[PDB]
């Protein structure tokens, strides 16, 4: 259990981690951007419901949807 | 110089993507692998379900005959 700081490199196959840990090497700062970049999109798979869900562009529009009360 | 529209950096959050501009110059082929690890993850959103090729369906309902029986 001695390291400094990794995680991300033991979430994948060792045929990734192997490729990504001998170029990290180099940039140990930029792989940290791109690790939460990944992780944006992983989450965009899945959206629960909050305050209407935006996205869907439309060309031709009518009406703000449903939309009578609160 | 400004550039001719730009991918996968205008488009998400931009607030980061200026600073991986300026850190992708040093490293042009390792973002290339975070590229696809990103995408790669994205269609792990489904799994290997099916079992039996899908079939029986039971939760709560034991026998419900009546006529026969014996």
């Amino acid at each position: 259990g001695h390291m400094m700081s990794k995680l991300f490199l033991d979430e994948l196959p060792e045929s990734l981690s192997r490729k990504i840990g001998t170029v990290v090497r180099v940039l140990p700062s930029s792989l940290e951007i791109f690790e939460e970049l990944y992780k944006y999109a992983l989450n965009e798979n899945s959206n629960d419901r909050s305050e209407h869900h935006k996205k869907p562009r439309i060309d031709d529009s009518s009406d703000l949807l449903k939309t009578d009360e609160i």
